[PDB]
Order: C-alpha cells, then sequence, then structure tokens
C-alpha cells in the first residue's frame, strides 16, 4: 500500500568527531553524564530490537524474517550488475560497502591495504577495483588475515594468494608462534601487525570487518575485545598519514566510547560512518580515521595490548575529558541508530506483517525503488570496469 | 516531561457486536478462512512486537526488578483498592472487584441478581456484584453459585459457602474440580448451577492461564463460554475474560456469542489494566438457548479440543469487522501506547522510580477520583457482606 513507495533513498552517513587538542592518558572514574543518554539510547534500540524476537520463536517464521529482510535491502541487485558489467570481483555487500566508503571518504590514499577478518574479500576487492580503475595506481600490494579456526574464503581469495594472507593454516597449529587470525588474543594482534608492516611499507589503509556471530541486543558487548582487537591490530601497522575503516555496531558501551576517544588522537579526521549499501537495518557502523597523525607509543602500545590481553569493558579513558566528542557520537548514534535503524526496523516489521507470506510481491512492490536507489548509488559512486590484468588472483 | 503532564484519564472502552439473525450453524469441517483473519494475523504479530519490546529488559533480574517498579510506577489505579476498600466496606477488593464493579455500572444489565460467577476465586466478581446488588440495585436477597479450579481461596469465600460452591475438594475424587476445560466438568458445574439457582441471570467467568497467551488460554476460555452458554437463562448476562481476541477460535467463538445476545461488546474497563491485553466479552439479553445438538457439538468440539473455528468465520464479515475495530481501539492503540509509555517511563526513569511516582502521583488521585465519580460507591451494610472464612 501506501507506506511501501514513500520510502525515501538514504544517504550516506558520516558523522566527523572534532580532533582533540589535549594529548592521550590511558588510565575508571565517575562517568560524564551524557553516558546515560547513550544508555537510554541502548534501551530504545534493543526495544526496537526486541520486536523481531516472537518471529525468532520458530524456524519457519525467523526464516521469513530474514527473507523480508533481505527483500528490503535496496542494493543486492546491484552487486549482480556491478561484477556483470564492471569486471568487479567478490561484489559482496562489503563490496559495495567498501566502494562506497572509497569514493566518499576521499582517503589521500589507499595504494597499501591490510585488510583485517576479511575473509570473503570484499573489501580487497573493492580496494582493488578502486585503485586501478579509479585512482589509476600503477600497482596494488595488499595483506590481509581473516580468523581460520582449527575446527570462509568462498572465493579462493586466500588459498590462491598465500603470500598476502598473515594468519595461518591448522596445519601449523602446535606452533609456539601459531597465529589463527584471532584478533582476541594479543599476541596474534602483535604477529599480524609485525607481518603486516614487514610484507608492507608503508600501510595506507588499514580496514577492519570483523563481527561475533551469535542474540541481537548485546551485539556490540560481544564484539568490544574482537573490535578492539581489530582497533589494535590496525593501530599497530596502519603508518603514518595512513587510513582506517573498522566495523561496529552501536556505539553505546562506555568501552566503545572510550576507544573512539582514543582514536581521537591518531587521525587528523575521524567520522562514524553509514554507508547506504551498508543494511538500514542492522547497527553496523564504519569508523573511518584520515591522515594518522602519530603512531603508538612504547607506553601506549604496551598497556593497550595489555588490555587486549587481560581484557575488560572498563573505560579505556576518562569519557569525561571528551565532551565535545561523545556528543558528536552521540550524534551519530541519533542519526544512524534512534532514527535511521529504528525506522528502518519500523518498516522492515511493517513489510514482515504485510509480506511475511507474500515475498514475491513485496519485491515486485519494492523493485522499482530498488532501481531508484542503486541509480543514485551509480550516480554518486561511479564505476569504470577492470581490466583482466588488475583482477585478484581467485580459486573459486 | 510535558510527556507526563498531560497523560488523560482512560475511558471505558466498549465495542457493539452485531448480533447474527442468520441461523447458527455450528462447523463440522475446517473451511478457508476470510481475508480479514490476515488483518487479525498482522494485528497479533504487531501487538506481539510491542510487547517483545521489553524482553532486554527481562533478561537480567536487576533491570527486570526495575520494569515492574515502572510497570506498578505507571499503574494509575494502584491506592484505589484499599480506599475502595475501607471507604464503603467492600470484600474482596481486588482488582477483579474494581473490574466488575465498573463492568455493573457502565453495561446497564437488565438484572445482576442470579449471579453464577466462575473461574472466579479468590471471589472478587461475586462481591463486586454483591456489593452493587446490595447497594445499587436493592434485590431482596442476592442468591449467587460459583466455581473455580479446586483453590486460590485467598479470603476464605469458598471454605465459608459450601451451599454456594459448585467444585468439589480432592477428597471427593470418586467429580468435577471445577476444571472448565473438561467438558464433563462443564456440562455437570452448569447442571450443578442451574438446579442450586433457578434462574440465572449473570453469568461471569474470570478464568486466565505473552505471545501466545491467547491461544494458551483458548481451552479454558472455551469451557468458561460453554459452561455460561449451558446455564445462562433466558434474557441473562455474560461476562467473559478474554485477551487478544486475534486467534480464528476465539473470532469464531465471539461468533458463536452473537447468535445468543440482544446486544454484545467487547469491552476494556479503566481499572482492567491498559498495559495487557485482558477484554471482557460482555452479552446481554439472551435470546435463546442451545438447541440440543449445539450442546452436544459445543461440548463435543471441547472434549477432543482443536483450533478449528466452531464456524465459518466467513459468515461474519460485520462481526468480525466489529471485533477488529474492538482490537484496533483496544489493542492495536491503547495497550500499545500504554506499553510504549511504559517504556519511555522505563528509560527516563529507571533509575529515578520515586520521581516518576512524585510526577505522577496528582494524576493517579485525579484518575482515581474519577473512577469513583464513573462508578458511584456507597457504603455496603454489614447484614450483606459475604461470609468470609480468612
Ligand atoms: N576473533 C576474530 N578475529 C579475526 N577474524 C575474525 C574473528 N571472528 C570472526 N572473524 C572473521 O571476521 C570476518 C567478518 S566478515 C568479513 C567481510 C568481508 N569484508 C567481505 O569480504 O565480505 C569473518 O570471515 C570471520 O571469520
Amino acid at each position: 500500500y501506501d507506506w511501501l513507495k514513500t520510502v525515501e533513498p538514504t544517504n550516506f552517513l558520516k558523522i566527523g568527531l572534532p580532533y582533540q587538542a589535549h594529548p592521550l592518558h590511558l588510565q575508571a572514574t565517575t562517568p560524564p553524564s551524557i553516558l546515560e543518554k547513550f544508555k537510554r539510547a541502548d534501551i530504545l534500540l534493543n526495544e526496537v530490537k526486541a520486536e523481531m524476537d516472537p518471529l525468532m520463536l520458530q524456524p519457519e517464521t525467523e526464516k521469513k524474517l530474514f527473507q523480508i529482510l533481505s527483500s528490503i535491502d535496496m542494493f543486492k541487485g546491484l552487486r549482480k550488475k556491478v561484477e556483470f558489467t564492471y569486471n568487479a570481483q567478490i561484489v559482496t555487500n562489503a563490496w559495495l560497502k567498501m566502494y562506497e566508503l572509497l569514493n566518499t571518504m576521499n582517503f589521500n590514499n589507499t595504494s597499501q591495504a591490510f585488510c583485517n577478518c576479511e575473509l570473503p574479500g570484499g573489501f580487497i576487492s573493492a580496494i582493488n577495483h578502486f585503485n586501478y580503475t579509479m585512482m589509476h595506481y600503477p600497482t596494488f600490494n595488499w595483506v590481509a588475515s581473516s580468523l581460520y579456526p582449527s575446527s570462509e574464503d568462498h572465493y579462493g581469495l586466500y588459498q590462491c594468494n598465500p603470500d598476502n594472507w598473515l594468519m595461518q593454516s591448522p596445519l601449523l597449529k602446535k606452533n609456539i608462534d601459531y597465529n589463527n587470525g584471532d584478533v582476541t588474543i594479543a599476541s596474534n594482534v602483535k604477529n599480524l601487525a609485525l607481518r603486516a608492516t614487514q610484507r608492507l611499507t608503508p600501510i595506507h589503509l588499514y580496514t577492519a570487518d570483523g563481527g561475533i556471530n551469535v542474540d541481537y541486543n548485546k551485539q556490540e558487548e560481544l564484539n568490544l575485545k574482537l573490535h578492539f582487537g581489530q582497533a589494535l591490530t590496525g593501530l599497530l601497522s596502519l603508518s603514518k598519514g595512513g587510513n582506517m575503516i573498522l566495523k561496529h555496531y552501536t556505539l553505546n558501551h562506555a568501552f566503545t566510547l572510550s576507544l573512539i576517544c582514543v582514536f581521537s588522537h591518531f587521525f587528523e579526521e575521524l567520522y562514524i560512518t553509514k554507508p547506504t549499501s551498508s543494511r538500514p537495518t542492522n547497527s553496523e557502523t564504519y569508523i573511518v580515521g584520515k591522515n594518522r597523525l602519530r603512531l603508538f607509543t612504547p607506553k601506549e602500545e604496551q598497556v593497550l595490548l595489555k588490555r587486549l590481553e587481560f581484557f575488560n569493558d572498563t573505560p579505556l579513558v576518562d569519557l569525561s575529558l571528551y565532551q565535545n566528542l561523545l556528543e558528536s557520537v552521540y550524534f551519530a548514534v541519533e542519526t544512524i541508530h534512534l532514527k535511521q535503524q529504528i525506522e528502518f526496523l519500523n518498516f522492515g516489521m511493517k513489510c514482515y506483517r504485510h509480506f511475511y507470506n507474500k515475498i514475491k510481491l513485496l519485491n515486485d512492490y519494492l523493485a522499482p525503488k530498488k532501481k531508484i536507489f542503486q541509480d543514485r548509488w551509480r550516480v554518486l559512486n561511479k564505476l569504470y570496469v577492470l581490466e583482466k590484468k588488475h583482477k585478484l588472483k581467485l580459486c573459486a
């Protein structure tokens, strides 16, 4: 009915965080009152997220819920087009997300990528595709890692490029320095960053796209350690003047807020971002630091690695020293999560309610709206055919 | 905090349903549901979405406690029970008392004097009716029979009136334990009611065992319904407690009701908590009794119970529309707004409970003074008190 066509196209949400003049002290203390706003956001957003619980109780309705949520992905058809028409590889939704990030973030240099938690490899491939067709980089050097458990590389990007991947297979289990890619493990983060700086100087682009897979309303808290080792891997490897793209989620926990406060001292610009192709129904955010200003001191490295090693929830910094910054993160929360995500979660519920058994009919009603959003994406993020000689080597 | 200072009393919600002239045909065969059942499915999905919004607070008992404090803070009638109890010598002033009393004061029953109150313990419904009959109706004597799944009898109303109660203690397993999900007990209860009390002008049923609350209760509410319908005399009235009214069985049962009463309502008394889905189906002026077959078909329906509609729902479009409007008014609009309101109170006051109570106390008194003005109360004389053993 009406609601289905009035859908507004979404914007690349990009919220700058103000630069923090004072030096960094990793020390928590009496939290600033703004933390209360964030907890209200988290309660509210979990409330709206909790609305899909009844649907989760039976695998029948769960399946139909995710069909509906896939039906309101406004960009899925764009992936097939971009592959077929422009020779893009590994055109997952992450490819779209990375390519959109690279166009609108205007990075100074993306010619040397370390992509962490990358397993399929959309980010690498988008970076590759961007660097050749848009940045006209003579060559592209990259390294990647992903969690290789001793228990996936859907496109063969890992196995067809063993030199470019920094974790080790389960055949190297029992090695004293076995690095399975798990960035929740402090020694793996040291080793990964050491290994990257070795195959790659300088590293201009760090990306980290990891997420625990589980319950939906503890998602940020369940990922704090992963996302903290993601960040640490990047801050140990990224060169000065380098750039960082980290996948996050809701940003309401003090720890997350404190880690952003940490990020605030290392980059000249720092954005919380939500590409349009980042599914507005989820809480996923990408934290983007442009122009790394300086590297860790040996003390900062020690402390943060010790935190990752013996992890806990507590703020990394005194959060009341960053009132300005939390106000802008809160704006980002309000824009990305309390406004956009809640509306698109509500819209998704309304789609489930009215179409849970009429999936075909829902995709028929949205198809023109989908094309409008993919058209506008194609206008904003110019695409160019990638030359065979600059494809990635794929084994699948 | 304007959204606290413009809070206004709720209104008695009352949605008339159309009586069906067409002859009742109890269904033998499953049938293709009418498309309006989909809109009831959507109301159920939505109402469960908003209910689900409290799940995250449910997981950790620390925030669970705060949530129930918050829902207590927003219960606008919280102190009314005790005010009613002292001021007017009212008995068993549970919330069921207020609800039945409000029901009696709004629905303008032709007669409330020969009561069968089923699934009734501790006895607020009987008490409200006793209170209303003696202070408001002035019947010479009020005769009533009651039943309830054998105890809990928190006021000794059952212990002290063995003549009036139609279920039996476990020492009589020989037997009717007052479980209205058992067809034989339902028929038996009705017989017992019609023998101990002739005639029966008022039947009430207050039984209830969250996504499936309605569905978990279908059998119970069917038995409730059958017990009344098998014993409610002609011209008599019925008050049935329900919940969400979205399952096709429920709707089909309302359909059955529509053949037997001159008027038929879905109601949400203000003293029924606006945050829960509780409804009261009210039939006024029973026009006819079951035929023998209708009794056999319906009781057999309860004996080997399933979901399937009692009637062809597609022959009740009009009624079904009026029910939807009831669901729209009570559940999708009122109840969802009040749950939302509770969640908004939780977020802003989960740590400021005393403050929220301060904000709402003046409103709580205006709401309660309003209920007292709308449902006038008079002191109940001692010689008309029910006899209580506790
Ligand atoms: N603790 C951990 N350390 C490192 N990688 C992890 C991890 N837990 C999960 N991962 C990996 O992180 C990845 C996140 S999904 C990566 C998506 C990628 N941008 C794309 O091409 O689509 C998964 O492959 C998962 O196996």
